[PDB]
């Protein structure tokens, strides 16, 4: 079973990407399972709803008490060095609340980084019947 471990938040980058404190040392974390409009797209800069997305994230973590992260079951880093896990804020998934309002979209999974994929994929379709910003 997956279990959660505290970490600190250092700062909000993207609205998939949070710098943290995680065990003495600062790590950005990627979300896992979700893709959501960038602000600073490698390739496109902002896309529509990064701001907001960006700004949902940021909020969430920012507002919270006390921040856990959670790794799945394969890799814990990705190439470019950064975490891949679930974080919760104030025992809420800010993975899931992205889908759910319909600023994300669930991401190409690859197991056996897939735990919650089942979960997420039931957000983003209550996200889509009711038209939610990505979605309409």
């Amino acid at each position: 079973k997956l279990h959660k471990e505290p970490a600190t938040l250092i700062k909000a980058i993207d609205g998939d990407t949070v710098k943290l404190m995680y065990k003495g040392q600062p790590m950005t974390f990627r979300l896992l399972l979700v893709d959501t409009p960038e602000t600073k797209h490698p390739k496109k800069g902002v896309e529509k709803y990064g701001p907001e997305a960006s700004a949902f994230t940021k909020k969430m973590v920012e507002n919270a008490k006390k921040i856990e992260v959670e790794f799945d079951k394969g890799q814990r880093t990705d190439k470019y060095g950064r975490g891949l896990a679930y974080i919760y804020a104030d025992g809420k998934m800010v993975n899931e609340a992205l889908v759910r309002q319909g600023l994300a979209k669930v991401a190409a999974v690859y197991a056996p980084n897939n735990t919650h994929e089942q979960h997420l994929r039931k957000s983003e379709a209550q996200a889509k019947k009711e038209k939610l910003n990505i979605w309409s």
